[PDB]
């Protein structure tokens, strides 16, 4: 499971923290989140969010 960070603000959603107050459980893949989650820090949509390949 890829890392994706937001690309507005820099928040990254790690996979194995998940995003849990916001009902994103630990291991949820980025593609499984729901689609009307947005970055914690910056409010923007998933649609800003980019792949961290390295
Ligand atoms: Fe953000």
């Amino acid at each position: 499971m890829k890392k994706y960070t937001c690309t507005v603000c820099g928040y990254i959603y790690d996979p194995e923290d998940g995003d849990p107050d916001d009902g994103v459980n630990p291991g949820t893949d980025f593609k499984d989140i729901p689609d009307d989650w947005v970055c914690p820090l910056c409010g923007v949509g998933k649609d800003e969010f980019e792949e961290v390949e390295e």
